[PDB]
């Protein structure tokens, strides 16, 4: 009973009103990324990106399609995933000037936004226009949630190479909403998973990995899902 392949499960802390998330998405990644010739850092902020939309996805209770975009006035004018509900992803990088071998994310773009927008098979749609104030996609995003949102959530997302291909997953907390969830046990979980590896992540079974960190918690595992790529 074991396999190798994309996923995103969905966990919640049964005595703490916060749920939380891990997933891996390499896979549907080394999909994205073929067939152009993409700079390092662009194969990053959208393995970055990747990972975030699944995320942000797979938290909104919602059918239908959204779109995360990162724009601006940097020689990355654009770069967005697209995806549904069904963790169904795709998506492509605008490439139109130097790209500095090590580069920022600041750097990569302008000084755009990112535009989360989404639109539900039947109904009204959802616009999320974060700003690049915090300096990691993952940042910028907490804090919007913060704002904007007023409930606390933090992104884990790691980055990087699995048998020579690019890999990419992350993780999610995120305070249970009108369940009065204190701050702090929270703290404490982000605490914990702040400690993930990127190698743990990447290559070890999702249930370990949760395992490894979240034992000595009152676990409530709910059916996996799978993440893929789209036409």
């Amino acid at each position: 009973i074991m396999p190798q392949h994309d996923q995103l499960h969905r966990y919640l802390f049964e005595n703490f009103a916060v749920r939380g998330e891990l997933v891996t998405v390499s896979e549907t990644l080394q999909q994205i990324l073929e067939n152009h010739d993409y700079p390092q850092p662009v194969k990053n902020v959208l393995a970055e990106l990747l990972v975030a939309t699944s995320l942000l996805t797979a938290t909104l209770k919602f059918d239908g399609d959204i779109t995360v975009q990162l724009q601006g006035d940097g020689p990355m004018n654009l770069a967005v995933i697209n995806g549904n509900n069904n963790q169904q992803m795709r998506g492509v990088a605008r490439v139109q000037g130097e790209i500095p071998e090590n580069a920022d994310l600041k750097t990569l773009v302008g000084n755009g936004y990112v535009v989360i927008t989404i639109t539900p098979s039947e109904g009204e749609r959802y616009q999320g226009v974060v700003g690049l104030e915090g300096d990691t996609l993952a940042a910028d995003l907490e804090d919007y949630f913060m704002r904007s949102e007023e409930l606390p959530t933090r992104l884990f997302i790691r980055t990087g190479d699995v048998d020579g291909k690019p890999a990419a997953g992350g993780m999610l907390l995120q305070v249970m909403p009108a369940q009065n969830a204190q701050q702090d046990d929270f703290d404490h979980l982000a605490t914990l998973t702040e400690t993930i590896k990127t190698e743990e992540l990447l290559t070890l079974p999702a249930n370990e990995v949760l395992w490894r960190l979240y034992h000595e918690e009152e676990v409530t595992v709910y059916d996996p899902q799978d993440v893929e790529f789209k036409c």
